[PDB]
């Protein structure tokens, strides 16, 4: 049972556009006490797994995602909407409900070999962490794992992703 | 000699995002399990016994190793965002730029009277961002122990700019 944490999780409808749900984490990453429970909660699956690398997706997904990489003793990859990062990419496209996106990845930011969990705050559609998955392999990476700390159960972004891949999601909203 | 590692790796990437910007991307850093322990540590130096209570990451290239610094100290991390980005209520705070103005914000309920902050960001270059960062702490009750950013661009003097009571540490000065 996790009830402090749902407890403490925020909804914001129309943000960031309308129609969004939004699931705003920030109460449980200002109390260190449920920021404790999240990481260990994140973790949980994950015990004496070696792990090279954790990519946080995008901006709210680097916060988390930063943390489980210094906790795993791993490095850190960002992966982001196409533009936002600096060095030469790999990227992957993907078609959404309507229109399309396109996220990036440094092109020395995985090696052959790496063993890799990739983490978002929140699955929703699972558009997003699949184009991941989808990057993370190109370069060699073998995805251990996804962690979210949210799964919106209705939209069954689950069923977007890869049977191969184990996905792990500590609240179910 | 070990952070003499830590700068060699610092990436320089000409004309991003804005053309004539020399961009420091410290995702070598950050991808490697050695480099990222040594950056942690150094930024952590003078700040481990200091009764933190909250760390601020400014912006999401801020929020890579500000999550780290608050788990590191058992804190909470508080994202600070420009205008608009973050969900909830917020208090703002505009400054001046070199051409125009812009706008960061905190959500309402992110820092509390009594509060031990400290605020990072990567790097601080001419500082108008942090010094807006230390105001909006400051007007929520909290107090700055200190900044610590990986990078410093001591050619922009963005030192100066920060308020003479808040303690600043940079890893690196490049
Ligand atoms: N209701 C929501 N609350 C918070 N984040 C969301 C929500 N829906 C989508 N996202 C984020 O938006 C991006 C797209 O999610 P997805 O539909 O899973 O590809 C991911 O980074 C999600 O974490
Ligand atoms: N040359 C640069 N490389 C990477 N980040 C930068 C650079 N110059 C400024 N920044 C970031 O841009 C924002 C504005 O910096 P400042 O001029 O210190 O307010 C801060 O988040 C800095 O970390
Ligand atoms: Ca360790
Ligand atoms: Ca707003």
């Amino acid at each position: 049972a996790l009830e402090t944490l749902k407890q403490a999780i925020r909804t914001v409808p129309d943000f960031p556009e309308p129609g969004i749900q939004f699931k705003d984490i920030t109460p449980v990453l200002g109390h260190p006490e449920l920021l404790r429970l999240a990481i260990e909660a994140l973790l949980e699956p994950f015990q004496e797994q070696e792990i090279t690398k954790v990519v946080g997706i995008e901006s709210r997904g680097f916060i988390l995602g930063g943390m489980l990489a210094h906790h795993l003793d791993a490095g850190f990859v960002p992966v982001r909407k196409k533009g936002k990062l600096p060095y030469q990419t790999l990227a992957e496209s993907y078609q959404l409900e309507y229109g399309t996106d396109t996220i990036e990845m440094h092109i020395d930011a995985i090696e052959p070999g790496d063993r890799v969990l990739i983490h978002d705050d929140v699955i929703a559609t699972g558009g997003t962490a699949e184009a991941t998955i989808r990057l993370v392999e190109r370069a060699g990476g073998e995805v251990v794992g996804c962690a979210f700390l949210i799964e919106l159960t209705g939209l069954q972004g689950r069923k977007r992703l890869p049977a191969h891949v184990p996905v792990h999601t500590v609240l179910q909203l």
